[PDB]
């Protein structure tokens, strides 16, 4: 497995974990380390059960307690992390259509780097929490080419088999090339292949594209380096068939800079820690000659750092 999360061989009982978290909230302040020690080491089912039990036993919402009890980047990380991945994606996707917070890239990212069922599960969480559809928010909030691409992206329920059709791949490779060549970046056919074909079939298409034209599709999506739509296309491509190169680069820009973009760092670590963060981290090393964990040591502080690290696979020390 490519997951970075570590879970004890022996998991304590749900009431053991629940009373320990209770204790962590007692007094003026909180024992962040104890929180990190528990939540940072439970899978989604475990966390779900913990939340369900915490509510039944103590009569309060754990996430409400976590919110009141903490602050800033550490609070955002913990809450984001604590959620079920479907709830987490719903929340993130929701933020990405609103005013202060809004992000095309994030919507693209959720749509393209999730499996079909993970995306569906997000959409169901989205219904439960927000009493609307992700599609209707996305459709309401985006315009132009962004609208044209993102509405089908977040709407997809892709076929997930490994079957590839090579004739089709070859045909659709030239279609893509023809349309891109004529600057018709948002043509039905471009949108269609990226939003509807399986990830295996798109990969095959881009392979034929390269064989046939001698460079990969992103090289031809650079005519205007300023253009935000091209950047979204190039990102869509990467997310669909090279997700770990996408995420490496998100981390790289978040960290290798005079800041940290803590939002991007938090999003990547908390959404991928249960999926493929190990693979992203290897890609980070390859591409930056520093381990990810070390790069985060380096750019982050305190409990934020400490959880980032724990989520990124750090044991003990
Ligand atoms: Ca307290
Ligand atoms: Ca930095
Ligand atoms: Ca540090």
């Amino acid at each position: 497995h490519h997951a970075t999360l570590t879970v004890p061989t022996t998991v304590p009982s749900v009431s053991e974990d629940c009373e320990q978290l209770r204790k962590a909230f007692s007094g003026w302040g909180t024992n962040e380390g104890l929180i990190i020690d528990i939540l940072g080491h439970r899978n989604a089912e475990q966390r779900n059960l913990i939340r369900k039990t915490y509510a039944e036993t103590y009569g309060e919402d754990l996430l409400k307690a976590l919110d009141k009890e903490l602050s800033n980047d550490f609070e955002r990380l913990v809450l984001l992390w604590a959620l079920d991945p479907a709830e987490r994606d719903a929340l993130l996707a929701n933020e990405a259509t609103k005013r202060w917070t809004s992000s095309n890239q994030v919507l693209m990212e959720i749509a393209c780097t999730r499996s079909a069922n993970q995306l569906l599960h997000a959409r169901q969480a989205y219904h439960a929490r927000y009493k609307k559809s992700l599609e209707e928010d996305v459709a309401h909030h985006t315009t132009g080419d962004f609208h044209k691409l993102l509405l089908p992206l977040v709407s997809s329920y892709r076929y997930e088999g490994e079957e590839v059709n090579m004739t089709l791949a070859k045909t659709e490779a030239k279609l893509l090339h023809e349309k891109i060549s004529n600057k018709a970046y948002s043509d039905d056919d471009v949108i269609r292949v990226l939003a509807t074909r399986s990830k295996a079939q798109i990969n095959a298409t881009l392979n034929h594209y390269k064989n046939e034209y001698g460079n990969d599709i992103n090289k031809d999506l650079k005519a205007d380096p300023k253009d935000e739509f091209l950047a979204l296309l190039r990102s869509t491509v990467k997310c669909l068939v090279y997700p770990e190169k996408y995420f490496e680069k998100v981390l790289r820009l978040a960290i290798n800079r005079r800041g940290t973009d803590e939002g991007a760092l938090t999003r990547v670590v908390c959404t991928r820690a249960e999926v493929d963060l190990k693979v992203i981290a290897d890609e980070y090393q390859r591409r930056n000659s520093v381990p990810l964990t070390r790069a985060i040591v380096k750019d982050t502080h305190g409990d934020y750092e400490k959880l980032l690290l724990v989520l990124a696979g750090h044991v003990e020390n």
